């Protein structure tokens, strides 16, 4: 359930009918909501999406299940309209890897580190750490294999500098 954002990468996405989607290219992620956005897709299949982008955005909230695959809610489909006189119907924010080995500071200016990853909820789609690689010494954030978990309730933004705090 509770893993890192580097798994979703490569990853195969099917739906929950057997159809091939594609393969997961970026994490879209949203500090406001401490959660993850979107699956950033490429290599998408061809016979369920209209589309000449490089890449096409899958909302998170369509994801069911994280494995081997993931596999998300079959939405490539088509509505029919309701005919009045007929019984018939009618048929007619930021990425993860953009967040890569960035450099992590304080609220001061301190240097903390770089970021080495991102724990994530997969069910949820919560963020729950950052994982940073250690330049200076900091004893407000505690340590597992020689990296700084910060809980991301502490993350205050995310452009060129990751901006953290103590609470």
């Amino acid at each position: 359930m509770i893993g890192e954002i580097t798994t979703f990468f490569g990853m195969r996405v099917f739906t929950d009918e057997g159809r091939y989607v594609g393969r997961v290219e970026d994490v879209i992620l949203d500090q406001n909501t401490k959660s993850i956005r979107g699956l950033a897709i490429s290599d998408y299949n061809k016979a369920l999406i209209d589309s000449h982008a490089k890449g096409v955005i899958i909302p998170y909230r369509v994801v069911k299940a994280v494995g081997d695959i993931i596999i998300i809610k079959d939405l490539f489909k088509r509505k029919s309209r309701v005919l009045d006189y007929e019984s018939r119907e009618l048929i007619e924010y930021v990425p993860a890897r953009s967040l890569a080995r960035k450099s992590v500071v304080l609220t001061d200016g301190t240097v903390v580190g770089t970021l080495y990853n991102i724990t994530v909820d997969f069910k949820t789609g919560t963020i729950v750490n950052l994982l940073v690689k250690p330049e200076n010494e900091i004893p407000d954030f505690k340590k597992e294999e020689g990296l700084y978990i910060i809980p991301f309730e502490c993350v205050r933004s995310l452009k060129d500098f990751i901006v953290v705090d103590r609470r």
